[PDB]
């Protein structure tokens, strides 16, 4: 006897993630031989489990072989021979990956120009990274795409959104054990507008007239025509083209009371608008 245990090299505190493995080490002196136990929050640890301990040479080693929740906690490794008694200690972290607490709503239709706004509730270790990707690529901070993430609350607030905008919109979250995501799917709408008024359409009696309104937004549109609180349809009388951009109605054999204004009223999902032009006649 004579030498105490002393341990002149102590353990390093570490973070582990979830399903990974790590390593403890400390070396000690004092007089042979120098008995060696270890423990985890204070109770014995033994073999054939999650942790396998090494003694080689006045090296200690302890290995956590998978880690598990369970296994954070303070790990001291005790050293005592017939003079005395040395411990050391260091802690283990556990890290979980994320994990969306609150996850986005699968789809959203918005209107050209309007704002939307995206909010996710992340959990797991810090620190958590939060990037969000429009159609696979990484949206950047700017006054259009304003991102933030407080207190676990990640947020994608979009403005003057436009029909480019339309895509899928995924919030991603990482950290040391792993990542998880959210998607969602925007769709962006323009609202009609007819932008030009027609002027008017000058004809004689029994002729046939044409009058057309250029039309502007995302289609399909629901088009409708009407004069003096009527709706006009296709058949005998008027011939109606509604396309995409264009709305048009074709007057057959003009008598007096055709001549006066007509409205071509279209409408989809995000709106309506209303175009008006006007037959006149010659002599």
């Amino acid at each position: 006897a004579m030498a105490p245990p002393f341990f002149d090299l102590k353990p390093v505190s570490v973070d582990l993630a979830l399903g990974e493995s790590g390593t403890f080490k400390c070396h000690v002196t004092g007089t042979a031989p120098i008995k060696i136990t270890w423990a985890k929050d204070n109770r014995e640890i033994r073999p054939g489990g999650n942790y396998k301990m090494t003694l080689v040479e006045n090296t200690a080693t302890l290995t956590v072989l998978k880690v598990t929740k369970g296994d954070a906690g303070q790990y001291t490794c005790y050293a005592s021979n017939v003079a005395g008694k040395d411990s050391c200690s260091a802690q283990l972290g556990v890290q979980a990956p994320p994990r969306f607490i609150k996850k986005l709503e699968p789809s959203r239709i918005v209107k050209q120009d309007e704002h939307t706004r995206y909010e996710c509730k992340i959990g797991g270790s810090p620190e958590i990274k939060v990037l969000w990707y429009k159609d696979e690529t990484e949206i950047q901070e700017s006054s259009k795409f304003r991102m933030s993430f407080v207190e676990s609350v990640a947020v994608l607030e979009m403005y003057n959104l436009s029909v480019e905008d339309s895509g899928d919109y995924t919030c991603e979250a990482h950290n040391a054990a792993g990542s998880a995501s959210s998607s969602t799917s925007l769709k962006v709408k323009e609202p009609p507008v007819f932008r030009k008024k027609p002027h008017p359409v000058e004809t004689l009696k029994g002729a046939d007239v044409h009058l057309e309104c250029e039309l502007q937004g995302t289609p399909p549109f629901q088009v409708s025509w009407h004069k003096d609180k009527r709706e006009l349809r296709s058949g005998k009388k008027y011939k109606i083209m509604s396309e995409n951009f264009l709305t048009s109605i074709h007057i057959l054999n003009v008598d007096s009371a055709d001549i006066g204004e007509y409205q071509c009223k279209a409408s989809n999902d995000v709106g309506s608008y209303t175009c008006v032009g006007s037959i006149t006649l010659k002599a």
